[PDB]
């Protein structure tokens, strides 16, 4: 139901280990998930 997300989240760019976790974890939301993927940089591993 949110999986339109994982390759649109992934297609900005980033891995799709770091897209479910920042869909899922931001409560699998577009908007905050582009906070999170863009927003939340400061991470390692």
């Amino acid at each position: 139901q949110e999986k339109e997300a994982i390759e649109r989240l992934k297609a900005l760019g980033f891995p799709e280990s770091l897209v479910i976790q920042a869909y899922f974890a931001c409560e699998k939301n577009e908007n905050l998930a582009a906070n999170f993927l863009l927003s939340q940089n400061f991470d390692d591993e």
